[PDB]
């Protein structure tokens, strides 16, 4: 995948500022307008535009305050972006357009299209903004992903054949970047697919929504024991977490006896890789002296 | 900064006919601290935590059967198998009372052992551990948690402006393949000064969620209503697992929007252009010719 940006710069004056844009391809015909979102720029389109520019003009602006465009004194609300993009389009004299849009670029493009429907000849889009009526409907990509991991067909192919837990989940669920040396330590026990059975068995047995019932029963049992036990307890948690959301850490502080909690900062699942010094030294402090 | 080496002498103990590897450091003649890893890790996960505890306590960190440097016997590798080998490991070392430090499936093993042997557990430290998760509608929750945080007074500005979370976190995390340093540096250029990050913070605070902000809600509802009735040609690219448009939502859109074609790009999170630009570009190029209207007469 190409890392360069081999496009000549173009600028147009918009509402007293300059906006930068890519402009390539034939001068006649219907242009294709590419709109990026947060926190990107026309750079996001650098490897897509070369497929289109042989046949169609490609226009890719940097939104105001982003990319190589000016940084005026704005709040950068959506309405600001609407004003600057509206004026950009008129400054180039565009009549009909095809839109290729992403993220907040999709909100800008769909909003422009709805207001100018006779000028939009097609919309290509992806990963776009839609109205989310309740916070409970905010999309959680890991819902379908984790359910897929748990299946004996797709999940085994991912975890055993493609080593998705070593190559994907482990580094993705450390906030800081794991190094190649660390990855190679973690890779060593699983170089052969035939060794990866435990890696699939574990997620398949996580107790979720009562399934599997056998693990559900025993995990419920030890959580009831933990609620009853006076044993000293120390919980480390991070944000946003994965298995333990912050709301669950708070629930546990309300219900478990003799519990100390330590917030470690940013953390997904492998908290030991993000703040080992706090975890280790706080364990040491929590243990009684001799 | 965070150590990458594993500077522990290997120890091995025979357990149910197999050999299991473990770390054993620190002073004897006291209550040992037993560290239990989960999936897909090993005692390596504890390498930078043990040195803080070992000055005063013995630290024992086994590799679970079939993991780390432990043997790989022919088991089903169900939870019961791990229970049997860890139980026998603990007895093979002659441990009496212990403190547990546990994570993920090491926490299921540790809590299950503790419940069965409560007089032998003097304390439990735990993190990112296994409990009964009530529903898939409530969990996982970390995408909600992140975006609620961006919209939380003070917290969101500290993440996005002070720590540059959208450039250093969200952007590379939401590409499946690894972004290179050259690519990251291109993306970093417009936001090297914290004050330049204002647009990056305002964007999530404009997302239309539960009617708020009301102005954005109204205009996004309006253009979605327009899209559902317009015959304009539409082309949706989607990846798996996605971020804003997971596959289940792509399928629902494929049924509901008029004149819509869909293209699956393969693995992808949010910045699909960084995972399969050649398929996105080539499919757009193949789609554009049919958008031509013949000259009207």
């Amino acid at each position: 995948i190409g890392t360069g940006f081999p496009f000549d710069p173009h600028y147009v004056e918009v509402l007293g500022s300059r906006m930068h844009y890519v402009d390539v391809g034939p001068r006649d015909g219907t242009p294709v307008l590419f709109l990026h979102g947060n926190p990107t720029s026309s750079y996001l389109w650098r490897n897509i535009i070369p497929h289109v520019a042989p046949s169609h003009r490609c226009i890719a602006p940097d939104l105001i305050g982003m990319g190589k465009s000016d940084k005026p004194d704005l709040d950068y609300r959506f309405d600001d972006h609407v004003r600057y993009l509206d004026a950009f389009i008129e400054a180039l004299g565009l009549e009909e357009v095809v839109l290729v849009i992403h993220d907040w670029g999709s909100a800008l493009g769909f909003h422009w299209a709805k207001r100018n429907p006779e000028r939009v000849k097609g919309i290509a889009f992806m990963e776009f903004i839609r109205p989310i009526p309740t916070w409970d409907e905010w999309p959680e990509f890991a819902r379908e992903l984790f359910q897929a991991f748990r299946t004996p067909d797709v999940g085994r192919e991912l975890i055993i054949d493609q080593n998705a837990f070593i190559e994907g989940i482990l580094p993705k669920f450390v906030v800081r970047p794991l190094t190649e040396v660390e990855m190679d330590h973690y890779r060593e026990p699983f170089l052969k697919p035939v060794w990866r059975e435990p890696l699939w068995r574990f997620p398949n047995e996580l107790p979720i929504a009562g399934e599997p019932a056998n693990i559900w029963a025993l995990v419920e049992a030890y959580m009831n024991w933990l609620h009853q036990s006076p044993v000293p307890k120390l919980l480390f948690w991070g944000t946003p977490g994965v298995l333990i959301p912050p709301a669950e850490a708070a629930r546990l502080a309300e219900s478990l006896p003799n519990l100390k909690t330590v917030f470690i900062g940013p953390g997904l699942h492998y908290l030991q890789e993000d703040n080992p010094d706090l975890i280790g030294s706080e364990i040491a402090r929590w243990l009684p002296a001799l």
